[PDB]
């Protein structure tokens, strides 16, 4: 048993302790740091307006959070210096708020006692970028400690990417992901650094940024240069595709380019990347476990330029992707 | 022209500017107080989600917005105590932050060099309290200084509730407004004081808390003691409906409640109280200036049991009636 | 094995077939009546933009869909006096299309060889109308065969309206649900028998009708003429709370009702009311079992005016109360 | 004055009514045809959940609705070959029903008494289709009698098509549009003839086709063979973007494809094709009078593939295009 901390106990803390609970035989979260009390943290774990109530019981008291009979230390420290995640005997911490995705502050934690730091989120200044079936091989366990398993588009985009330019090589492609509204915009129309994601986003198409398709390249260094794209955020509260297209010189139709895919999503890798011919809407595959799940039907060939679909829960598909590199970490020393 | 004001320029904040500019003759609205730069401030006034484009030019620099040619000067101060309202002439101030809901923490405008305060919302320590139609006649010009103008649903049930009582005796009622989600509730399941606001505001109908339950007592304080209720939030972005059920001792029919708006729902107070026979759905009260909108078409009654149901724009109808109470202390003494 | 056939096989009639497979020992759906083509019906049972995706194996072919290795009947015919019941042996008829909610209509399907009609909905015309775990025990297997299962709203408010009225004397009440909206109501706004009905039903707070208030006298008499009301749709897609406002001569306390609740929602009766002091939001009660869950939260008492409100799932609540009904009638003789 | 009649008095024939009151000086609207009766028709012209009240007072009796004083004549026929517009005078027919695409049945409306049909959709069979600004001039009055304004997508796509690919050249191009959900789609899960349409609209991102880029090449007949596409549907009521990837002939910067679209948008072709620099979303766009307005913030360049976006108000945009098509004929023979 390995033990886990999870520092921000957000949307995605709170997804990867009900994956860890759910799906895990030798992970366990034994501490968790937030900014609130214990009655609401426990309350919005027992309660999910996207999971639905979690099926273990669920008490609290002034210290701790029970979950199936298991006490879970609670700290509401805004800053990781004073946190100790030694105490509890933690190995791994997932950083999880949004607001440590600077390598040197969540470092904070390895000081604070824990051996590993995983950011949930693309990362500056970290040891390494991973996303898990495309990159996972080249983990270093002496040498990578603060490691990000990067954004959700980034584990949608990057295995389709791989298995593309693998077989037919990407000249230069323009991604939109059309995505799921998350926490970082606003109800309401009010300030934000971003005068897009200012907007009320239950009742808006809201471009935006997102860094997944040059964090591909941070995977698949073949890519470098050659990927950009946006987001469309839009009215799902969960549920994402990413719709890629790009130039290649070799000669493609639909049918190989889904066979391309159909190839290799088996096996372990397909636990990753999922093929799929059914007809497919975000609700399908809210609750899906992959990182990517290629729509074979909504691929289109003109000439050499090949547009592809890839749906995500950029929820629970992201959550895990990030248990499976967790338990990549959690298999190696330390 | 007497000068406002707005700190906080938040959806009341700009809700209020836009209804001066479009509705008054009398005021004007010189500088804001807000958190962000000009930039975003501007882009907010320019755009709206819900009210549309601004009709009018937007400008900013590093010190003001111009607006169809008019310069708004613009302030950062998270302090009020860090403004200085008297250095652009300012009489009335609205604050409309959220978080100087006590008058004595909304008295740093005064400090500041404002004569009047009005409070965005219920308020504590307040000199007064008015829900224009219903009590602003009792408005004392030297004594109330720091004043709410209650909140949306007060100023939606407390004209149907004044009309009704007085006609036929409310011995008690339980009110339910179905409520357009606000800026309080959390996108995504978060951490709040109230964990029910704490969930997805747009895919869940929210049980809460509203202002109107006991605040009517402040406006209307024959009724104190007689009415309690709740929220029931819900996924539009504006728009709402308060429904009572209340008993009487007087033999009534939905007509003759009916009747008792229609005949009260006329002249200057039939600019707070709409009567409508019209088949609303929320989206036909957006944009309403009203604070109250009757729909006869929802009027019950089972024995000596009566149900009314009034919509209101939460925004714009609050706006609207906060401007009436603003144009009627903008017409009396400013000492 | 009580072999059952479903005419409308929509949100109601496909929840029930779920509800069949996932809570049943005794019922088997043998046959479906819609209006539609084989490969379509099996994708809506298959996917399900509320329930998610059916864990069974789902063909079809020109007459049939096959769910799970069991061949289900499948028909297309818009007049109930085409259909052939007696060919595949069926016993109870659920009426779910909305169309034949007059008994004189649907009794067609006992012409065409059932034994029972339960109709998803209030009826007119019917030999008996039950809200099961409130009237249920009145059910007369000799001369009770074209029944109503009442609505959804029945379904929550009779429940709670009996254990009030039994404790405490309902004199006059009237209620207000805030309810999801429901397949009949527009998309975009179109022609409705119904005005508001006819608008854009998830961008408004819609004004609507509801028998149920009426229909609660059906089930418990000693209401008839005390109680009226009527909805409000939102959108949200399924959840949906009765909002009751009633009079009553009893010295009452919120504690003194709460506990009227709780003491009453215990055994059998338990398994359609629920007492809750939790913090619910309609997400929370989404796929949830029970006619109604009174929230003890929202009680409200002024003088002699009390205001209770209780949840519901409008689609799996009601469908369990339905096949509540169905295995009190599968347990008697056809 | 122009007399015009409307069949399908929906979304567009709404819009389309609104417009001519709002935009013309010499049409005058003075019969439509539906499947309703007048107390329903006259409600949903007068309240509008996108563009609110109409500021004219409406009445309505057995076989009119009077707007503004104005008495308009109502049909209720499903048939067109049923229908009389000579009986009041009708010069051009708005065909918005969304079921008679095919001109051979369209047609149906000049044996009826009509000169000219403007079909508000993508046609078969029509004698020209026509995106305004794009190919107007080749409007011929004595043959072209029957008529196509293309789609909103269509109208969205190709002013922009038309300007980079005559500045830069398009080689391919492959386009989304993330697009508001329409009343072809259904409200809950439910029978359509497209699998993902049948999917709860208001909750989902609806992947489905769009004839619309292979339509720019009937505008645009250097492009044939060039583009394709399909739509998200997603939860906004109205508001789109179109979405397009293209190769280019030659070498360009995000800085010279922008200039490109702000140098045509002037002029009459101005109030076709709009340019922005503004943060807009969505609901910025509603009611805007533009068939295409091109966001300058979204454009990206990598290598020769070149990602811009345009938006539409799919309703509102869409019908101000129709209405100057409309007034084109209108201002010519017949
Ligand atoms: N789809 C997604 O939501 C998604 C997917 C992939 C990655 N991510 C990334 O994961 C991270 C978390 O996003 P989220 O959606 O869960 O955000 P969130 O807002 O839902 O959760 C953040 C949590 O951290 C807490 N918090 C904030 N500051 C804190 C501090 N100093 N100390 C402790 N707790 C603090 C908040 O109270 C909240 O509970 C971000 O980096 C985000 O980019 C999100
Ligand atoms: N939205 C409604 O339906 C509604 C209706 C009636 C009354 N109200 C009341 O009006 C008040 C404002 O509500 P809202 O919906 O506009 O909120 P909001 O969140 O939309 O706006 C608040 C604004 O104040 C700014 N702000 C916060 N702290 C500040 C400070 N210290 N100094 C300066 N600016 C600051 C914020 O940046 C924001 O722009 C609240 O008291 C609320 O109860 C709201
Ligand atoms: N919340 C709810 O959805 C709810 C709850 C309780 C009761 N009900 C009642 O259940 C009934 C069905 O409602 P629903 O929500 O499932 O509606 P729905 O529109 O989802 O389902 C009706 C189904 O019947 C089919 N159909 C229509 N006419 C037909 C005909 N002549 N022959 C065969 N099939 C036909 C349709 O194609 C559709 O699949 C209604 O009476 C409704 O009042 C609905
Ligand atoms: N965004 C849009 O809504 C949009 C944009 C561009 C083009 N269009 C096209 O315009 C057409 C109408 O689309 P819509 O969105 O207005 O649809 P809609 O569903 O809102 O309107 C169709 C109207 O036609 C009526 N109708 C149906 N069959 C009829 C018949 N046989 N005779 C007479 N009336 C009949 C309906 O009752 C309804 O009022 C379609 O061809 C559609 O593709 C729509
Ligand atoms: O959903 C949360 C993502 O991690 C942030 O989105 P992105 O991957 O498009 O940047
Ligand atoms: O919507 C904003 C109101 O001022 C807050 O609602 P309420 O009046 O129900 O408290
Ligand atoms: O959910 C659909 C209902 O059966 C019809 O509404 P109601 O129960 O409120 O009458
Ligand atoms: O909006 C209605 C259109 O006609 C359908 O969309 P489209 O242009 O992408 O086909």
């Amino acid at each position: 048993t390995i033990r886990v901390g999870i520092n921000g106990f957000g949307r995605i803390g709170r997804n990867f302790f009900r994956a860890v609970l759910e799906r895990s035989d030798d992970l366990e979260v034994v501490a968790v740091n937030d900014l609130t009390d214990n009655k609401t943290l426990s309350t919005l774990l027992k309660f999910d307006s996207i999971m639905g109530r979690l099926g273990q019981e669920v008490e609290y008291d002034d210290d701790s959070i029970t979950v199936g009979g298991k006490r879970i230390a609670v700290y509401a420290e805004r800053d990781p210096k004073n946190l100790d995640w030694a105490a509890h005997n933690v190995d791994i911490v997932i950083e999880s708020t949004g607001f440590f995705t600077d390598a040197n502050a969540a470092k904070a934690h390895i000081e604070a006692g824990a051996k590993k730091v995983i950011i949930s989120a693309p990362a500056s200044n970290e040891d390494a970028t991973f996303v898990y079936g495309v990159n996972h091989e080249s983990y270093d366990p002496e040498n990578h400690n603060v490691i990000s398993g990067a954004s959700c588009t980034t584990n949608c985009l990057a295995p389709m990417a791989k298995v593309l330019n693998d077989k037919f090589g990407i000249e230069n492609g323009l991604m939109t992901t059309v995505h799921a509204y998350t926490g970082d915009q606003r109800l309401h129309d009010a300030p934000h650094r971003d005068l897009r994601r200012a907007r009320a986003a239950a009742v808006n198409i809201v471009p935006t940024s997102t860094g997944a398709a040059k964090a591909v390249a941070l995977v698949l260094p073949e890519l470098k240069g050659k990927l950009d794209g946006y987001a469309l955020r839009v009215p799902v509260i969960t549920g994402s595709a990413t719709d890629l297209t790009f130039n290649t010189k070799s000669e493609v139709t639909v049918e190989s380019i889904n066979a391309a895919i159909k190839e290799a999503a088996v096996g372990e890798f397909g636990e990753t990347l999922a093929y799929s011919e059914e007809p497919l809407v975000s609700t399908d595959i809210v609750h899906d476990s992959h990182g990517s799940i290629f729509d074979a039907g909504l691929t289109k060939v003109s000439g050499n330029t090949v547009k592809v679909v890839s749906w995500y829960d950029n929820e629970w598909g992201y959550t895990c992707q990030l248990l499976r590199l967790t338990e990549l970490v959690a298999s190696k020393l330390l």
